[PDB]
């Protein structure tokens, strides 16, 4: 499956793509404003994620740090990123269909649109100014808007027991972005696409 990752932000981002225990394609790359990076994701990839990282520094060996979404200090991510990270999530070729969503369960750093470039389903978007509107207690000093589980580490926010409800904090993400997961047990906003669809993830789709 091909994913075109486009940075429409006015600032550079360092895109990242991982399935948690491995990189997807090269795993990460710098995307200056307007740049597009096309990756190939193996069919059948389950639990794949694409995200942006902000304010990164990398040396000649691809080691450094990002203010948001750092993945163990690597330019080429092999693991998931440090919250806050807006997430484009996908599971491909799952019983003949692909499943995509956007999630704010690990917070929000950059606005995103995640849409198919092929026929048969719609895209999803979370493009509201969640960092600007972020509740004081969720603001990440390093940048972004943390989810409540990251900040408070409670069973209710982390949905540890599988018995959690929405919260004042999850409702904030849901109000700004109805089409993204706001907490683990949110009413799903997953979109079913034809198996083997292709996609585009656009950072800052509106600006």
């Amino acid at each position: 499956a091909t994913f075109e990752i486009v940075n429409r932000c006015s600032y550079t981002v360092w895109a990242a793509a991982s399935k948690g225990d491995a990189a997807l394609d090269a795993g990460g790359r710098q995307l200056n404003s307007g740049e597009s990076w096309t990756i190939n994701v193996e069919p059948g990839t389950k639990g794949g994620k694409i995200w942006a990282r902000t304010d990164c520094y990398f040396d000649d060996s691809g080691s450094g740090i990002c203010k948001t979404g750092d993945c163990g200090g690597l330019l080429r991510c092999k693991r998931f990123g440090r919250p806050p990270t807006t997430l484009a999530e996908f599971s491909l070729n799952q019983y003949g269909k692909d499943y995509i969503d956007i999630s704010n369960i690990k917070g929000f750093n950059v606005p995103m649109d995640f849409s198919p470039t092929t026929r048969g389903c719609r895209g999803v978007r979370c493009a509201a100014d969640i960092v600007g509107q972020c509740p004081a207690k969720l603001k990440a000093p390093g940048g972004g808007c943390n989810d409540a589980c990251t900040v408070f580490q409670t069973s209710e926010y982390c949905c540890t027991t599988g018995k959690c409800g929405p919260t004042e904090y999850s409702r904030f993400f849901k109000r700004l972005c109805p089409d993204a997961f706001s907490y683990v047990l949110d009413k799903p906003t997953t979109v079913t696409c034809p198996g083997s669809s292709n996609y585009r993830v656009t950072f800052c789709p509106t600006a």
